[PDB]
């Protein structure tokens, strides 16, 4: 107990942790909890936006968690690939080219990757016929059954299987994913607090 | 079957999230033959493509030389665990993105409050984000009303954020050219909103 304390205690200081935009609003902030559980001594600074945001910002953190490529001169740890879906009401099969789709605002090589799967499968032109800023307005605008979207696997949580169709998006018969890296200088492992902050991320 | 066309709506973030939703589902079953476009950004990102749009919803400032009809008021309200009304300085505040002149009363709220120097401990992109944070139980946060819904009022405490004892309110206003009213699928859209 004296020493299971002492080491509770050990660990400490602060950390900065920048997060791009999906993984902050659906996993971070459990990660983050259990964190403070754990570590109730160490000051949290977190920034989340979207990942171009957070690497162009790389100097203000100790640990970046994005979606996207590896970030050179960095250690990287992959924590996990993404399958993206094309979701639709159930009840609604057959005239999916007549609902609007929804588009969140992401990476542009995403969109138009979007897009070109658009054209090629429902063999009618792209249109973002509803655009939002947030992605949790366009599940919001899916969910109320107003329009079609592609969301990947990390926002589908709460999305009726019952009321919903779920198709898996692929290009040239390969899934359409993304793959979320965990960066940070090899050398901040030294940190206690954010050498247990990775690990813990790491183990989700 | 008469009112048809289309209709384009340009609209603000948090009533986008939360509202707008709704509101199209009903319009949609109401005027299945109008097709609906929308966009929703920022109230500066709407304003500045106002030419794109039938009708604007943007909290906020009326928008001049065109018809304001006001829709409601937001109270806001400092939110954190009832867990821990104590030691409240201690956690960490969470600001979602907004505009500059919304965060600077929020601040100088803090200041005032707290007794402490405001400071994002944790920073945001969306608002949804602050929220899911707020829940988790990782910090303090002020909302407006329009996204306090489903936060438990067994786990949270809410206080009433003023300034100088006035309420901290924004207004969110629906704006269109007062000529578009005779387009039936926009009359249709805002007799809709307004009373909704
Ligand atoms: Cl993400
Ligand atoms: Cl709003």
């Amino acid at each position: 107990f004296d020493k299971m304390q002492a080491h509770i205690g050990e660990v400490n200081g602060t950390i900065s942790i920048g997060c791009s935009s999906l993984i902050g609003q659906t996993l971070l902030p459990e990660v983050l909890s259990l964190y403070n559980a754990q570590f109730p001594n160490v000051e949290i600074q977190v920034q989340v936006g979207s990942t171009e945001q957070i690497k162009a910002n790389h100097r203000d953190y100790h640990v970046m968690i994005t979606r996207g490529n590896k970030v050179m001169n960095l250690a990287n740890t992959h924590l996990f690939n993404d399958d993206h879906y094309f979701i639709f009401p159930k009840n609604r099969r057959d005239d999916v080219t007549k609902l609007p789709f929804i588009e969140f605002q992401a990476d542009p090589i995403y969109i138009n990757q979007i897009k070109q799967w658009y054209n090629d499968n429902l063999e009618q032109d792209y249109h973002a016929t509803i655009t939002v800023d947030q992605v949790a307005t366009c599940k919001e605008m899916l969910i109320s059954g107003v329009g079609v979207t592609i969301l990947p696997e990390i926002m589908m949580k709460n999305i009726s299987k019952e009321q919903f169709e779920f198709e898996k998006v692929e290009i040239d018969n390969e899934p359409l994913i993304r793959s979320t890296f965990m960066s940070y200088d090899p050398s901040m492992l030294q940190l206690p607090q954010v050498d247990s902050f990775v690990n813990l991320m790491a183990s989700f």
